[PDB]
This record gives C-alpha cells, sequence and structure tokens, in this order.
RNA sequence: GGUCCGUGUUCUAAUUGAAGGUUUUAGAGCUAGAAAUAGCAAGUUAAAAUAAGGCUAGUCCGUUAUCAACUUGAAAAAGUGGCACCGAGUCGGUGCUC
RNA sequence: CUUCAAUUAGAACACGGACC
C-alpha cells in the first residue's frame, strides 16, 4: 500500500492513465456505485483511458465575430447617411425608407406600396428600363449636368459608401501600367547594371491594356525587347506577374523546382523558400512584380469619361447583351435540342442555373466548354472565355480588387453635379466624403466604453461618437500605447508591472557595484564597499564614461581622493558589464546634466521611455513628446525624435520603489545602496528571512491560483485541452488512491503531424548517373514500401560491399544490414538500410562498415551522393568508418538524440507537475522530489513495444492509447532505476550533468558492463533484451537479472518481469470513459435554405415565418434531456404519462437552462415533474442488459458504446500480416516470427469467430453484420498477408462510436444508422467520473408514471 | 554550448478595411389554347438580413475557454466512495477490515 | 459561409553581426 508509479500517454484525441505498483503490476479494487441500482459494489482494475474531443482554435470564432462587427458596421454608415438626408426626403416622398427597410415582406405585411423605388407600379418599370443596373444610373450622375431626381441620388450614393473597395491603397489616386511597370525595370536594371535594358522605346500601356490572352501577350512583350527569351529570367517575371504559372527552376541554377502565382495563398510560401535559396535579393523586383500584377488587375476594369468603373461596369455589359443575343441562334438553327435545357433550368448548371441557381460562374462555364466546340463560329466567344470575359454578372467575386480612390471620385464627381440643386447636399459633402475616407483603423481596436473585454481604448472627452469627430474624440496615443501594452509580457520576476528596456540603468549599476570587495594596502581583511562609497563612484565615473574599468577606478578615484597608491579589486572583470548608459544618452543630446542628476525628474524620464520604446511610427512618438516641449527648445527636440529604445527588460519598477521593508523601511533598490559593511545581492535580497521581501512576494505571485497559468502556455489549443484535462486526471487518481504522492510519474507526447517520393528519388538517379538499370528493368509507385526491392535502386543494381550487379528475384536471400549496428543505435531509417547479398562483408561486426571496404567502392559511395540517392548522412557514417571511431560524444549523441525531446511544451508542464503536485517545501529553501517526473520520447516506447513483440493496432481497440500511458510509465520508471546516474537530463528538476565521459568506456564489455561506466554501447534498451545482436553476425549475452550495480535492487529480472505486462495488458476490462462535454456552436447551419413548409425550418428572426421566409435547419442542440409528465393525445385533450427524450437546442438552452418548466410548459408539456430530470451532455454512456452499452445521440440517433477486446495472441498475429515487407533489419529474428505468419490460419477463425459473436451480442446491426462476413469468404482462399489488413478496416463497424463506411476490397458497407432514443430508457444508465473508476448508475425502468 | 540582437518564413491569439453564398420582394413576361398546355420573348441589377437576440444601450457583446454525478454552495470553489490475495470476455470471486 | 488584404504577439526553419 505504500510505493506506486504512474503514467500517462497524452494526445489531441487521448488522455491515457495507469496505476502500476513499483514492482511493475495492475491492482485489482472494488468500488462503489452511486445511484439506485442493485449494482452496489464494482470490480475495476486500476488501468483505463478517457477519450475526447480535441480543443478548438479560436479563428472559427475570429471569423465570425469580426465580421458581426462590419456586418453592423456596415449599416452604421448607411444608417448614417440617411439622417444627413432625412430632412429633405420627407418632402419628396414621405415613406422612401419606411418603403426601403421592408422590402424583404410580401406586400401584404409590408407597409406602404411594394415598389419601393416608387410606390407605383409604371415608374418602376420605367427606371428598369432607362438603367437596369446601377452602373447605368452611377454614371447618368457624372455625365449630366441637368438635375436629376433627388431620390435616385439617394440610391446611387448607397451603392457608393456600402462597396467602397479596400483601402489596401495608402493615398490619392501613378497607378497604370506604365507607371509601375517602368519601376520593374529600373530596379532590374538596377539589379543588373551590366547586363541591361531598354526601357524609353517600350510601349506596355497599348500591349498590356489589351484583353487579349495571357498567352500571346506575355509572348508579345519579349517581342518588344529583343535580348530575353520567355524561359529568360524577366520573361518569367512577368510572368508571374500575369498571374500566369512561371517554373524557377530554369531560371537560377537550383535542383528544385519552383511553380509560383501572384494569385495563390501559397505564393508566399513557395517564393520564400526561393527567397531562402537566392539569398535576400530582388524583394523589389518581385513587390513591384506585384505591384505592376496589381496595377495590371485593375486596368482589366477600366477599358475618357470620369466614371471609368462605370464605363468599364457598362462595357462588360452591352457585352453582356451582344453576345448573348448573339448566342441563342446559333443553337436554334445547328442543333435546336440543347435550347431547352441551356436557358431555363436553374438546376441544370445552363446559364438559367447560373443566373439565378446555385451554380457559380466556375461552374455554369465548365459546362459551356465541351458544346462550344461543336458548335460552328463558337471558338471567337470562346476567346472571351480563355479571359474569361464572357457574359459577365456585374457583382462577381473579382469584384474584390477594387480600391477605395476608385469609388471616391465619381462620389466626389456626383456630389459635383447635383450641389447646386439641393443646397444641403453640398455643405455635407464635407463631411459625406468624410463617411467614405473612415477607416476603424487597425490600432484603435473595436470602440467600447470599456464595458466588453476586448475593447483597449481611451476617450479623451465622453459623448456619442461618429466618424465626423472621431479624431476629436479619441486619445490615439493611448489606442495605440494600449495595443502593444496588452501583448507585452510583464516581468518574468514581477509579473504586476510591465519590463523596463533609467532606473534599470540606475539599478544595474548599483547591483554590480555591490559585490565590488575592495582591499587597499592597509586592510587586513577584504571589505566591501561602503555605502557612501556608491554616491561618489555613481556621480563621477558613471555619469562621465560608458563602460568604467579597473584601470578607471584606480587612477580616477582611488589615487585621487582615497589615496591608495595600490589597490586590488576582488570583485569583477575590468570594465563594468553594466553602465549609466541611457543616463548618458541624455547628456549628449539634451546637455543639461543638472536636470538629470535631478531626482524629480526620475518620474517623468521613465515615464518617457516607455513612450519612446511603444512607438514604432517616427510621427507617432511626436503624439505623446508634445507635452513635454514647454522645457525644452526645438532642437534638441528635432535631434530627440531620432533615437529609440526597444527590449523588454528584466526587471519591474515597483520591485525597485513600491515594496518596502516594514522593518527598516528601505526598497530594494534603496537596499543596494547603503547595505552597510555587508553589502548584499539583489538575489540575496530575495530570500532573506528577516526582510519582508519573500513573503510580502508570495502574496503577490499566488493571486493568480489553473484554467489560468497553463492557457497562459503557446501552441494548439488541441493539447491544451489535453493538458488541462491531463492533471485533471491526475487529481482523481489520488482519490482512487488515498491522495497519495507517488514515487515517479512518466509522460509522453505524441507527435501531432509517400508511395510517390520513392519513385521521384530513384528517376532523377538513373538521370543524372545515365544508367540504363531503369530502363533494364521497369518499376511502379506502389512497389517501393519495399526495403529489399528500395535498396536494389539506391545502390543501382550493384553490390554496396561486393561490387558484383544484384541478382533481381531472389532478394529474400540478400540480407539487410544497418550501417552502424543496432546495439550502439536502432535505426530503421532509409539511410543506414544497406543492401547486399551478405551482412557480414562490412567487415568487423562492432566496428562501423569495415575500413577494408572503404578502400574499395568508397568512391561508388561517392558516386552515388552526387544523384542524392542516399543522404549525407549515410555517406558521412561511412567516411568514420574510414577515419575510424565514433566519438565519444557521437556515441554521447546517441543517448542525447535517444534521450529527450526538444519541444518545450514537454518541459514548461513539468514544472507545472513540479509547481502542482510538489507542493511541500523544506525549512532550508529548497525542493523535495518525491515524485521524479520523467520525460519521454516516444520512440523509445514505440521501439520496445515493437522490439519485444507487442503491437500496437490503432484501429482494434483504444486500449492502445490507455496502454501507451502504462507503456510510458513502465519505462521512466526502469530508467530512473538503473541509471540513477542521468536523473538531470530527462527529469524535472536540477540534478546531476554527467554524460560526456563515465557512460564512454574503452574496451570492456564482460566486466565493463558492470563498472562505473555503465555502458559501452550507446543503445539504452540493451540491458532488457536478454542478449544484443553484437552488430553483425555475432551474439552477446545479457546477464539474467539486470539491476543498477548501485541500486542493489533488481530493477529488471527477464523472467517475469514482462509477465506481468504481457499479462497486463491481458487485462480484460480497461476503463474507457469519454467526457460528457456541454455542446457548442451555431444555433443552425449557415445556409439559408429555400422558402418551405416544413417545421424544422427556423425562422430568420421573430417576426419571420419559416414556412414563408425560410432559414435556418437541423438545429444543434447542447444537452438532451429525460422527462415524466402528461401529455395531449386525442382531440379531447387526454391525460396520458408518457416518456420520451428530447433535445434542446442551444437557441433555447437560454431561454431553458433559466426556467426548465416554462420552457417545457411553452412546448406543450404539462404536469412537469420537480427536478426528476437529467442533464446530459452528448456522450453519455448507457448500459442494457447483456453488456450492450450506448452513448449519446440527440433524436433516435444512438452509437456503438460497447467496445471490443481482443486477446493477445491475435493481436502480435495481426500486425506481422499487416507488415510482411518493410520489416527488414533482423532477417533471422523475422523468419521464426515469419514461421507464424503462415502457420496459423487457424486462429483467425477463432477470431472471425472473436470478430463474429460481438456483432449478435450488441450491436444488432443484424442487417448490416450479414454483409461483412461474406466478403471475406469473397477472398478467404487468398493468402493471409492482404486478408489480414482487410479485417482491420471491419473492426470499424466494431470500433467506437457511430458505425463508419469501410472497404472491404471492392466491398463497401455503408454505414448503420440507428433511428430511436427509444430502447435506452428501458436500460440501465450510466455517470461516468473523469477517471471513469468511480459510477453513478440510475436503473431507469423504475423511474417512471403509468 | 549559451545569451542577446536583426531579417525572412510559416502556423496559432487579437484588431481593421474589401468581394461573395444565400432567403423574400421589386423587377409586370408575351403568342395561341376553355384550361392543362405548345411557340417565342427576356435573363446580368437593385433593397434588406446575415446567426435568434440581450442590457450595460456601448460605433457593446453573442458560435473561445470551462462542465460525471451527489451534498451544499446564488457561482466560483470545497466536500462525498474499506483492505490484502486468488484470477479474468469489460471484471469475477476470496477472505480480512465494515 | 466561402475568400483576400492591412497591423501586432508568440512558437518552429535559412542568413548576417555583437558577446561569452
Amino acid at each position: 500500500d505504500k510505493k506506486y508509479s504512474i503514467g500517462l500517454a497524452i494526445g489531441t484525441n487521448s488522455v491515457g492513465w495507469a496505476v502500476i505498483t513499483d514492482e511493475y503490476k495492475v491492482p485489482s479494487k472494488k468500488f462503489k456505485v452511486l445511484g439506485n441500482t442493485d449494482r452496489h459494489s464494482i470490480k475495476k482494475n486500476l488501468i483505463g483511458a478517457l477519450l475526447f474531443d480535441s480543443g478548438e482554435t479560436a479563428e472559427a470564432t475570429r471569423l465570425k465575430r469580426t465580421a458581426r462587427r462590419r456586418y453592423t458596421r456596415r449599416k452604421n454608415r448607411i444608417c448614417y447617411l440617411q439622417e444627413i438626408f432625412s430632412n429633405e426626403m420627407a418632402k419628396v416622398d414621405d415613406s422612401f425608407f419606411h418603403r426601403l427597410e421592408e422590402s424583404f415582406l410580401v406586400e401584404e405585411d409590408k407597409k406602404h406600396e411594394r415598389h419601393p423605388i416608387f410606390g407605383n407600379i409604371v415608374d418602376e418599370v420605367a427606371y428598369h428600363e432607362k438603367y437596369p443596373t446601377i452602373y447605368h444610373l452611377r454614371k447618368k450622375l457624372v455625365d449630366s449636368t441637368d438635375k436629376a431626381d433627388l431620390r435616385l441620388i439617394y440610391l446611387a450614393l448607397a451603392h457608393m459608401i456600402k462597396f467602397r473597395g479596400h483601402f489596401l491603397i495608402e493615398g490619392d489616386l501613378n497607378s497604370d501600367v506604365d507607371k509601375l511597370f517602368i519601376q520593374l525595370v529600373q530596379t532590374y536594371n538596377q539589379l543588373f547594371e551590366e547586363n541591361p535594358i531598354n526601357a524609353s522605346g517600350v510601349d506596355a500601356k497599348a500591349i498590356l491594356s489589351a484583353r487579349l490572352s495571357k498567352s500571346r501577350r506575355l509572348e508579345n512583350l519579349i517581342a518588344q525587347l529583343p535580348g530575353e527569351k520567355k524561359n529568360g529570367l524577366f520573361g518569367n517575371l512577368i510572368a508571374l506577374s500575369l498571374g500566369l504559372t512561371p517554373n524557377f527552376k530554369s531560371n537560377f541554377d537550383l535542383a528544385e523546382d519552383a511553380k509560383l502565382q501572384l494569385s495563390k495563398d501559397t505564393y508566399d510560401d513557395d517564393l520564400d523558400n526561393l527567397l531562402a535559396q537566392i539569398g535576400d535579393q530582388y524583394a523589389d523586383l518581385f513587390l513591384a512584380a506585384k505591384n505592376l500584377s496589381d496595377a495590371i488587375l485593375l486596368s482589366d476594369i477600366l477599358r475618357i469619361t470620369k466614371a471609368p468603373l462605370s464605363a468599364s461596369m457598362i462595357k462588360r455589359y452591352d457585352e453582356h447583351h451582344q453576345d448573348l443575343t448573339l448566342l441563342k441562334a446559333l443553337v436554334r438553327q445547328q442543333l435546336p435540342e440543347k435550347y431547352k435545357e441551356i436557358f431555363f433550368d436553374q438546376s441544370k448548371n445552363g446559364y438559367a442555373g447560373y443566373i439565378d441557381g446555385g451554380a457559380s460562374q466556375e461552374e455554369f462555364y465548365k459546362f459551356i466548354k465541351p458544346i462550344l466546340e461543336k458548335m460552328d463560329g463558337t471558338e471567337e466567344l470562346l476567346v472571351k472565355l480563355n479571359r474569361e470575359d464572357l457574359l459577365r454578372k456585374q457583382r462577381t467575386f473579382d469584384n474584390g480588387s477594387i480600391p477605395h480612390q476608385i469609388h471616391l471620385g465619381e462620389l466626389h464627381a456626383i456630389l459635383r453635379r447635383q450641389e447646386d440643386f439641393y443646397p444641403f447636399l453640398k455643405d455635407n459633402r464635407e463631411k459625406i466624403e468624410k463617411i467614405l475616407t473612415f477607416r476603424i483603423p487597425y490600432y484603435v481596436g473595436p470602440l467600447a466604453r470599456g464595458n466588453s473585454r476586448f475593447a483597449w481604448m481611451t476617450r479623451k472627452s465622453e459623448e456619442t461618437i461618429t466618424p465626423w469627430n472621431f479624431e476629436e474624440v479619441v486619445d490615439k496615443g493611448a489606442s495605440a500605447q494600449s495595443f502593444i501594452e496588452r501583448m507585452t509580457n510583464f516581468d518574468k520576476n514581477l509579473p504586476n508591472e510591465k519590463v523596463l528596456p533609467l532606473l534599470y540603468e540606475y539599478f544595474t549599476v548599483y547591483n554590480e557595484l555591490t559585490k565590488v570587495k575592495y582591499v587597499t594596502e592597509g586592510m587586513r581583511k577584504p571589505a566591501f564597499l561602503s555605502g557612501e562609497q556608491k554616491k561618489a563612484i555613481v556621480d563621477l565615473l558613471f555619469k562621465t564614461n560608458r563602460k568604467v574599468t579597473v584601470k578607471q577606478l584606480k587612477e580616477d578615484y582611488f589615487k585621487k581622493i582615497e589615496c591608495f597608491d595600490s589597490v586590488e579589486i576582488s570583485g569583477v572583470e575590468d570594465r563594468f558589464n553594466a553602465s549609466l548608459g541611457t543616463y548618458h544618452d541624455l547628456l549628449k543630446i539634451i546637455k543639461d546634466k543638472d536636470f538629470l542628476d535631478n531626482e524629480e525628474n526620475e518620474d517623468i524620464l521613465e515615464d518617457i521611455v516607455l513612450t519612446l520604446t511603444l512607438f514604432e511610427d517616427r510621427e507617432m512618438i511626436e503624439e505623446r513628446l508634445k507635452t513635454y516641449a514647454h522645457l525644452f527648445d526645438d532642437k534638441v527636440m528635432k535631434q530627440l525624435k531620432r533615437r529609440r529604445y526597444t527590449g523588454w527588460g528584466r526587471l519591474s519598477r515597483k520591485l525597485i520603489n513600491g515594496i518596502r521593508d516594514k522593518q527598516s523601511g528601505k526598497t530594494i533598490l534603496d537596499f543596494l545602496k547603503s547595505d552597510g559593511f555587508a553589502n548584499r545581492n539583489f538575489m540575496q535580497l530575495i530570500h532573506d528571512d528577516s526582510l519582508t521581501f519573500k513573503e510580502d512576494i508570495q502574496k503577490a505571485q499566488v493571486s493568480g491560483q489553473l484554467h489560468e497559468h497553463i492557457a497562459n502556455l503557446a501552441g494548439s489549443p488541441a493539447i491544451k485541452k489535453g493538458i488541462l484535462q491531463t492533471v485533471k486526471v491526475v487529481d482523481e487518481l489520488v482519490k482512487v488512491m488515498g491522495r497519495h504522492k507517488p514515487e515517479n510519474i512518466v509522460i509522453e507526447m505524441a507527435r501531432e503531424n509517400n508511395s510517390r517520393e520513392r519513385m521521384k528519388r530513384i528517376e532523377e538517379g538513373i538521370k543524372e548517373l545515365g544508367s540504363q538499370i531503369l530502363k533494364e528493368h521497369p518499376v511502379e509507385n506502389t512497389q517501393l514500401q519495399n526495403e529489399k526491392l528500395y535498396l536494389y535502386y539506391l545502390q543501382n543494381g550493384r553490390d554496396m560491399y561486393v561490387d558484383q550487379e544484384l541478382d533481381i528475384n531472389r532478394l529474400s536471400d540478400y540480407d539487410v544490414d544497418a550501417i552502424v549496428p543496432q546495439s550502439f543505435l536502432k535505426d530503421d531509417s532509409i539511410d543506414n538500410k544497406v543492401l547486399t547479398r551478405s551482412d557480414k562483408n562490412r567487415g568487423k561486426s562492432d566496428n562501423v562498415p569495415s575500413e577494408e571496404v572503404v578502400k574499395k567502392m568508397k568512391n561508388y559511395w561517392r558516386q552515388l551522393l552526387n544523384a542524392k540517392l542516399i543522404t549525407q548522412r549515410k555517406f558521412d557514417n561511412l567516411t568514420k568508418a574510414e577515419r575510424g571511431g565514433l566519438s565519444e560524444l557521437d556515441k554521447a549523441g546517441f543517448i542525447k538524440r535517444q534521450l529527450v525531446e526538444t519541444r518545450q511544451i514537454t518541459k514548461h508542464v513539468a514544472q507545472i507537475l513540479d509547481s502542482r503536485m510538489n507542493t511541500k517545501y523544506d525549512e532550508n529553501d529548497k525542493l523535495i522530489r518525491e515524485v521524479k517526473v520523467i520525460t519521454l520520447k516516444s520512440k523509445l516506447v514505440s521501439d520496445f513495444r515493437k522490439d519485444f513483440q507487442f503491437y500496437k493496432v490503432r484501429e482494434i481497440n483504444n486500449y492502445h492509447h490507455a496502454h501507451d500511458a502504462y507503456l510510458n510509465a513502465v519505462v521512466g520508471t526502469a530508467l530512473i532505476k538503473k541509471y540513477p546516474k542521468l536523473e538531470s537530463e530527462f527529469v524535472y528538476g536540477d540534478y546531476k550533468v554527467y554524460d560526456v565521459r563515465k557512460m564512454i568506456a574503452k574496451s570492456e564489455q564482460e566486466i565493463g558492463k558492470a563498472t562505473a561506466k555503465y555502458f559501452f554501447y550507446s543503445n539504452i534498451m540493451n540491458f532488457f533484451k536478454t542478449e544484443i545482436t553484437l552488430a553483425n553476425g555475432e551474439i552477446r549475452k545479457r546477464p539474467l537479472i539486470e539491476t543498477n550495480g548501485e541500486t542493489g535492487e533488481i530493477v529488471w529480472d527477464k523472467g517475469r518481469d514482462f509477465a506481468t505486462v504481457r499479462k497486463v495488458l491481458s487485462m480484460p476490462q480497461v476503463n474507457i470513459v469519454k467526457k460528457t462535454e456541454v455542446q457548442t456552436g451555431g444555433f443552425s447551419k449557415e445556409s439559408i435554405l429555400p422558402k418551405r413548409n416544413s417545421d424544422k425550418l427556423i425562422a430568420r428572426k421573430k417576426d419571420w415565418d419559416p414556412k414563408k421566409y425560410g432559414g435556418f435547419d437541423s438545429p444543434t442542440v447542447a444537452y438532451s434531456v429525460l422527462v415524466v409528465a402528461k401529455v395531449e393525445k386525442g382531440k379531447s385533450k387526454k391525460l396520458k404519462s408518457v416518456k420520451e427524450l428530447l433535445g434542446i437546442t442551444i437557441m433555447e438552452r437560454s431561454s431553458f437552462e433559466k426556467n426548465p418548466i416554462d420552457f417545457l410548459e411553452a412546448k406543450g408539456y404539462k404536469e412537469v415533474k420537480k427536478d426528476l430530470i437529467i442533464k446530459l451532455p452528448k456522450y453519455s454512456l448507457f448500459e442494457l442488459e447483456n453488456g450492450r452499452k450506448r452513448m449519446l445521440a440527440s433524436a433516435g440517433e444512438l452509437q456503438k458504446g460497447n467496445e471490443l477486446a481482443l486477446p493477445s495472441k491475435y493481436v502480435n498475429f495481426l500486425y506481422l500480416a499487416s507488415h510482411y515487407e518493410k520489416l527488414k533489419g533482423s532477417p533471422e529474428d523475422n523468419e521464426q516470427k515469419q514461421l507464424f505468419v503462415e502457420q496459423h490460419k487457424h486462429y483467425l477463425d477463432e477470431i472471425i469467430e472473436q470478430i463474429s459473436e460481438f456483432s449478435k451480442r450488441v450491436i444488432l446491426a443484424d442487417a448490416n453484420l450479414d454483409k461483412v462476413l461474406s466478403a471475406y469468404n469473397k477472398h478467404r482462399d487468398k493468402p493471409i498477408r492482404e486478408q489480414a489488413e482487410n479485417i482491420i478496416h471491419l473492426f470499424t463497424l466494431t470500433n467506437l462510436g457511430a458505425p463508419a463506411a469501410f472497404k472491404y476490397f471492392d466491398t463497401t458497407i455503408d454505414r448503420k444508422r440507428y433511428t430511436s432514443t427509444k430502447e435506452v430508457l428501458d436500460a440501465t444508465l450510466i455517470h461516468q467520473s473523469i477517471t471513469g473508476l468511480y459510477e453513478t448508475r440510475i436503473d431507469l425502468s423504475q423511474l417512471g408514471g403509468d
């Protein structure tokens, strides 16, 4: 009952836990059941798992939420214009807005008249005939001096502000091809002085305005420059600028091809591979090639009048008509049978389907391309297709490229056009123009009043905000200053005050000063610097020299004042690593010593650095600089702006003057100065028990208390829901086993993040070698997962050790060879593996490949290296063979590369555990480690698992994850127990760092595995195996009881320590718990479904009708609930007791949670139970008679609640025939297992029986079950390896959660869906604690109302 | 090897501006036919909504994080489940402590 | 409910300089 070990299998989806004894075993306790079930007590084996859905990234939120701002800010300019325009709108027509706002409702509910534009039938059609789309009306105002009807002005300007086009252009609009093409060559010619270009003569506008296909257009420009072919670099530079996909593989002498698109998302990424191969050059020639390309894009939409956009938009439109009317005739004449579907069917992707139907321009367009070819005369309209310019809708996705300047001008023109006629229009021109120019800046964020957490803004004055007065009512300095401060860490040492980058310098001088010990000649004993000695030292030496030397100290100070002719300084280097530099920064510029030595200004001089450190805009500094101008000149001011300070310093200011030592009355900074004869360090000042500082800190630095300190970390939020829940598992254990602080604890995090590489790495190598062995014997893509078949082609069909051409059929005789032996490091990597007829020929075993083979065939190895068949490491190691002995550190690197991960995540949680569990401290100011927190790397965990015949199959059961929690658990222990000598490098505590030499031993294998120096070999797993295949072809054993020599403790006995493991995993019951989670998400799927008359559709708002206005559907419901109460059934509304589940749409939780009963009543339920119901998140575990279990689903929906248990004998089989090749490694170890592969056709039948019995028992998908059994019979005759993996997939109908679709050769078995929740209320129900060992079980057939 | 510093790159946490997908209507459809239905005509755009909605009425906030169950506790957060062995189809039994 | 862009924070890769 005393000494236990526990380990983990951290996972993004999985959380595995086990409870071993210190001797390796699982216990078998009995625990009680909560509820009203005749199952009082239960027997649980200690290990179990907890699975979950992973933690979400706030990006999903982020896109919906910022958008909710614009979607309401959009109408915040729309609302804004009405009011300036509200006054005279009333006189022209009383109801125009009160007719606009009501455009959705059908006329009868809708206010006023169904024609919003005019309210009268005749005129609205009259408008649509002069101007069908608004660009017609948009330009008409710009063209016509004649005053138009006011209403027309309003509608015209709405389409301007709502769709202003991006602000990505910073200024007033220099953007023609003409200006931004000559910058691509003036820098390209700047890029290449020699090898120049001519730019005077070239015309770009006439060549690059043209809508004609790009392919001729890129060709078209080169003929205007004889120098560069289209492949030629410049010629590709434009190709990118055109938006095509050009390849810089030829362009520079680059092995790896580079296809880049200006257009694509990844362009940034792909190109940044290139600027990393070119060195940081040509960011100009590619940005201006984007400038150009972007100055290319706009000219598509500018094809004399003032409104170019309008003109251009009309041009597409009449073009839309000319070709459209042109077209109908050809179908109706040449092949008229397809006119039927083209124009009428919105589902067909015919034209009608493009214009109103869901099909996007792409879908319609792709549909048209084969059609054209059959018709005659088509190709000219097809010319518009290649452009993709044919029959354009005005509003589309490419409309995404406008800047706000293009919209502005016609607005500003439109204003100029009608201002004279509506007087109030010209005076709000300024204001109205400002509605467009306004941009909520990035650095101001939102604009709250401080009642929402996100806004950081501060308002100089308080009044309702407008875009007109935005600049008057906002401190830019505080919107901006705040922006950086929130995201800048406060001190690592004081979390309650921002870090520095004067004080820190004022501190740093004094801190180093304290430890100086001076001995004049007289001094009998070396004494510290006296306090007054400091103030004399600060005044002169540090306020006149940047770095002050030891020689300065003697000469400047010791001779002059104290007349220590000779003297010794023993505390410090010659020149002080600290300095009064920021001080010295100001004397050069402000040049008023008496101003800085002054103490009063110390608050200001510090106030001023932050205000400098924060701002990155030279202008911006001015914003908060001005207040202090009335104290100095302007020429200092212009001298002042320039200087900049950054960096976030190690210390806080409220440590320095905020705390006080209540007894002594001295701050730490006050204390460093003048500490009396016993000067003391600042790090001596943190732990001094006489002083209030260690105890004043303790109240501060725990104010935060765990949802808080872990979400302080950084990384994927998927594992954040791991770590928070992983810790949560840990404490439930001490409840499972009596609040006991354990001996050791093992953690591991598996890594989060191939058939085609294998065939691109062979093709370029028989091409630069030039050989014909690729043309002598041919292969495929899906065959090179065979390492014997993939090590013939990396050695060019010639031996790697013997230089005979390799046979091509009998590879089962040739032998796998790791270059460096498996007793040093265990390598299945591609590079270490070499194929030869004979494993040994690489020479002596204990050594790496023999020195004799390096003299003969070194060159052949070097020969391949140039063809990228083998990595550099592969070659590098075989010269080490030639070189001689792998370094002790190379050996020592093998451990460090085996020893510990580098992911910081495995570190900052092990402090949490240190902090979390090792609460107790000793009375000597140190930390007790009764719990040794072990950090493992999975490959070691995995390799042993694979090394010693225990498999992981993800497909069969979640047991594999929970084992990994166990398997981790044992190994962390057995390491701190056999080698307590390396505890520092992996466990989270200060410990002993000796690795390089002791583990190294020379020449001792037989009594050197017992010396102080534990292991001559590098491999850390060797002792567990009874013997290690001593390198190549020789074998050396390991003593059967393995134990650390020093421990005098059986770290390991080979005979039986495994017997626990093999039998432990054999444990039939592992706890399996699915965290019930209150559901989260949107009220419904975002799509607005057509008008229909089905109840399920959700009204878009309270007024709206689903039966008439459609909207949402498939509403999602956070917790299902169980209720008993009578309901009305029979037109006489007779009372009838019932029992039926219900799903509570997260939409209705707010209505439900506060007042469940009333929400129950509005639904029509009556005689509501008082506090009988259960709140169940999804994933609730049911239990039925016969062991059937079920997991919660919302309506007549249920998934599998029963897991599959499997015997071990069957698991080790199933992966040997899964991995029939790529086993490689040791052939002899392979073959004794290989006998087994065809040896036991029988055990799978028992499996086939093991497999089948579960389906009749639990899932009762009796109609689905039958099909799968037949399919094995289809392939039953076939050899086992191929069949064996076909039944691995078939567990996915037997694997947890809902039935899935799963392949079986050409036979596919659809997923099974359960349509009714009715069955589980008769059943027993479950409530699972997070450990799942404890239970709350409610018999559900007792609670009912007749 | 470490620190710090520049830059570029990607990803994750926040801010801002742009283009959409969609639903209702406005967009009168016209020729012949009892009508149903044949034949032609036109089609691009515009408003309003983009989670219901809530109070603090903000140019706010609403899809992140958190949740086994019980006893409290308004919530947070504390408290609630015998041991030593034999063994295994999801856990049995055994016997000690109760 | 897709996409694109501005600004800042952190983590992982390439290059240069300063210190140990």
